[PDB]
């Protein structure tokens, strides 16, 4: 029996191996829906050669590349099975892996979607907080492809744009906290600092209006709701790249002040991202983390498991697309609004491209 | 018969009338827990002899002064005739006023409430969303002052340093926020964007680690939540002050911005300070609010109701003391943690302050 309802998955995805490394930048630095350079066609594929030696020197230090392609997979099968019982009437239900840097490419996705002649399809972001530069540019390529291609889609579209708060998304988080916690010893259980750490965003990028904060900060108060607040927690930004200004407090800063102020035993938690990726300097280098215990006496700095493969995260996964299937709408209605200072003419197309999907 | 619980309103206050202004303005640059300058004691003054002329004429610009005093002592009588009924054991209740910057001052409210004999005392913020230079600077100020007269306090205190999701304050908000939409032509009411407008903090406070902006995006998802996501939204920061970087959006260019591309009707919603203050550029001065509506027509821009004099507010204010005194903490757990990059020795001396608290 051919697939009725297809769920394109959608993330930036990640270089299985060091060897990919290269043309996951070269379609990154590339990317005008993440960011507009000067003669940009030709100081992309510079930047990317650039930078491959060192990205290709953080995924060395946590296994040799990226396992998001593996655990999207497996948590798609699991969605599947699970929303083949949740609405026979949408069934057969088949997922498609939409990357937006590497293969299997959105595009990739999107036109073998068009081929298995699917009756519905559901553009599905795996990022539960919504940024321009994420979601968006998922979103911006598929609207792209149409596009360039130049024709008209074969299926009724429709989009989860955004699930910050999604109570079974909160209910993973809060117990992979305690299940950390636990690892620390019993008698300092109370005193540890619950550290939320998402990936920062450029000042630019959020003075224009990027509903990104806002929703991570959502997302990190129904979790400690759901904790009690067990524990004190700020949320803080990792990874910031390059000189200009970006969203502070940094991780790196954050972990090394609050040591100097008494703070011994630290919990990352990875609140914005649902696979593993490049950690921070203080868990990596380790130079540095020397120099900090040697002067802060730090005694534990750990970091809470990804929602990877949870099976209580392909629940949550399920449970968003039977939602989305039964409420009929088309996208929430935050898309319907643009940054109060956009400057990007697609991201108007987009929305319009799914406000005025048939059905 | 005497007072035996007090619960003390913290809050910075406000000009009473446009006389008031250059002392408010001095206690306010004098604040070391707000600001740190170089021979401060000197240049306050200045700063504050330079201010007053621009400060008088906003605040002429909205009636003439600020009615914080008035509407805290309303919410107050209803809190405190509340809790007689809601908590007997620790009645009979008295609510002092404890402004930062005008009389009647913190230290002259506690002084008062040394002296009535209380045998317990509520720091209760009036800002729902903690920030070190608000709630912050009020607690110091606590501590400030019994080291200062050099003496100890006759009385148990306790804090009530945060609540930005208090189920009361978000009813009131989705109800001040409908009652506003009605004022929109109802054929437009679908297409009203919420703007959350809440003060800004320069960039420095937020990299510092300040907990502020994260607890506002708390308060704004609850509000949607219960509003049922009905029409798009933005949380936004105003009255930028001074020529360093502040916390963007600014409000004014992201009206501004939404008129310029199409987004004709905008609610503000004052998100983040429960009484009337100063307004914005599109809202005051009638020359610019001119230029936006010719260059790019605009229809209806409009502001919620403070939560001033609205009941089911002392009902908010009632019910959250009397959880207080019911769960018997002495603070909030977030209270325990620090800023990361912390440089105010007296922050961790409150904090001691009020977690060494006798039972
Ligand atoms: C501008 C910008 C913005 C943004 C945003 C963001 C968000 C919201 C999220 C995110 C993410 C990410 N990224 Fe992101 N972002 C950016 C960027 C970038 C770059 C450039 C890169 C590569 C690396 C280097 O250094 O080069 C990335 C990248 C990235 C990735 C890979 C990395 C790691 O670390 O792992 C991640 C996952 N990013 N992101
Ligand atoms: C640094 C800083 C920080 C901060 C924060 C804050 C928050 C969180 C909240 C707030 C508030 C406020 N303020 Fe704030 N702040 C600041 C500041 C300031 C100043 C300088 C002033 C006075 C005015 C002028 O211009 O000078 C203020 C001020 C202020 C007041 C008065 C105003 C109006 O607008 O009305 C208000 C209410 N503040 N705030
Ligand atoms: C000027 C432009 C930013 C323009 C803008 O933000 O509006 C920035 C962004 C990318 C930068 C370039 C990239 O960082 C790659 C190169 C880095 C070298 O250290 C300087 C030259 C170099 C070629 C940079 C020149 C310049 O600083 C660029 C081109
Ligand atoms: C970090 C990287 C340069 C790496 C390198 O030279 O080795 C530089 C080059 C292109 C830069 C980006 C581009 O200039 C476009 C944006 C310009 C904004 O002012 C900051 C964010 C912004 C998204 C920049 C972030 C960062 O400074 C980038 C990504
Ligand atoms: C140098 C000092 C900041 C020191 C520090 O951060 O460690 C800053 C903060 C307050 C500033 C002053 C205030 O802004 C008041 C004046 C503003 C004028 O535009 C310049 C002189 C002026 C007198 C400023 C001089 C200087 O930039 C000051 C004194
Ligand atoms: C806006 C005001 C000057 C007003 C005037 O000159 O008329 C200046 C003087 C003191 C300045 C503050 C002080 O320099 C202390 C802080 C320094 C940080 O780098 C920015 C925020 C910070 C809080 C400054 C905000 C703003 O630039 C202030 C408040
Ligand atoms: S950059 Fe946010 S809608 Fe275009
Ligand atoms: S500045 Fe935040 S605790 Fe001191
Ligand atoms: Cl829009």
């Amino acid at each position: 029996r051919k697939p009725k309802t297809g769920i394109l998955m959608l993330n930036m995805g990640g270089p299985e191996t060091l060897g990919d490394v290269h043309d996951f930048l070269l379609r990154l630095f590339l990317d005008r829906d993440l960011m507009t350079l000067p003669i940009q066609n030709k100081l992309a594929p510079f930047i990317a050669k650039r930078r491959t030696p060192k990205i290709q020197e953080q995924y060395r230090r946590i296994g040799g590349g990226s396992p998001i392609k593996i655990w999207t997979s497996k948590q798609g099968e699991g969605m599947v099975k699970l929303l083949d019982e949740l609405s026979p009437n949408t069934a057969p239900h088949k997922y498609y892996i939409g990357f937006r840097y590497v293969h299997p490419l959105t595009e990739e996705a999107i036109e073998e979607m068009e081929r298995d002649g699917l009756e519905r399809a559901i553009a599905f972001t795996q990022y539960p907080q919504y940024s321009c530069s994420t979601t968006g540019s998922s979103l911006n390529a598929i609207y792209r492809y149409y596009n360039q291609v130049g024709r008209k889609p074969t299926m009724k579209w429709s989009t989860i744009d955004r699930w910050p708060t999604h109570h079974l998304l909160i209910q993973c988080f809060a117990d992979h906290i305690l299940k950390e916690l636990d690892h620390f010893p019993l008698e300092k259980r109370s005193e540890v600092v619950i550290l939320f750490s998402a990936h920062s965003l450029p000042m630019s990028v959020v003075n224009r209006g990027d509903p990104y904060p806002q929703e991570v900060s959502a997302t990190v108060q129904k979790v400690m709701e759901r904790l009690e607040y067990c524990n004190p927690y700020r949320l803080v930004w990792q990874s910031k790249v390059g000189p200009m200004p970006w969203l502070g407090p940094q991780t790196d800063e954050s972990i090394k002040g609050l040591c100097e102020r008494g703070r011994k035993n630290i919990l990352l938690v990875p609140i914005a991202f649902t696979s593993d990726h490049i950690e921070t300097l203080y868990e990596l280098d380790i130079e540095y983390s020397q120099v900090l215990a040697k002067e802060c006496g730090v005694e534990n700095i750990r970091r809470a498991e990804s929602l990877n493969g949870n099976p209580l995260f392909s629940k949550a996964l399920a449970d968003l697309v039977h939602s989305h299937i039964q409420s009929n709408e088309l996208c929430s209605k935050q898309l319907t609004l643009s940054c109060p200072l956009c400057v990007n003419p697609v991201c108007r197309e987009t929305k319009s491209f799914f406000t005025s999907q048939q059905l």
